[PDB]
């Protein structure tokens, strides 16, 4: 249909599935949607970009490099963005994590040149048992 809100009937239905953490148990609720639009237009990033495929990428580009130095404000927009953004990049994840690593991924070749000084430790990777 038409562009209006942030998460239109469909996506609030994966909204309210995925979940803010792997191993908890709270849910995600547009509690999140609107705690993140009133913390955004702080950051002088207008809420619009929220319901925007494109601008919750960009948002996800300032905060990437934030994360290094960034405190639980700032590792919160991370993960609702994170979760926002695959649900408009028509992606459906589980949790917060899973829709993280999709971005981190796309992003890999960029990651890799934007943490010179913290890449001199090891990297173990994670593997999936259940489901
Ligand atoms: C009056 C407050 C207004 C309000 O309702 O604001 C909505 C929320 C903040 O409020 P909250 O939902 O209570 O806070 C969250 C819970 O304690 C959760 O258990 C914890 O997870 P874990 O990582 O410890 O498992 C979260 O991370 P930490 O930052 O604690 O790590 C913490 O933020 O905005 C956000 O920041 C959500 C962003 C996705
Ligand atoms: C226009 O906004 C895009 C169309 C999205 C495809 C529709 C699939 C979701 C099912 C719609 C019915 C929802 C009833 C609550």
């Amino acid at each position: 249909g038409a562009r209006a809100s942030v998460l239109s009937g469909g996506e609030l239905d994966k909204w309210e599935k995925i979940r803010l953490r792997p191993g908890g148990k709270k849910q995600y609720k547009l509690k999140h949607i609107v705690w993140a639009s009133r913390e955004l237009e702080r950051f002088a990033v207008n809420p619009g970009l929220l319901e925007t495929s494109e601008g919750c990428r960009q948002i996800l580009g300032q905060l990437q490099p934030s994360l290094q130095t960034g405190s639980e404000e700032l590792r919160s927009l991370y993960n609702t963005i994170a979760v926002l953004y695959c649900v408009h990049q028509r992606i459906d994840v589980k949790d917060t994590k899973e829709a993280l690593d999709k971005i981190e991924e796309e992003q890999n070749k960029s990651k890799k040149k934007a943490q010179q000084a913290a890449a001199d430790t090891g990297n173990n990777s994670q593997v999936s048992q259940n489901y």
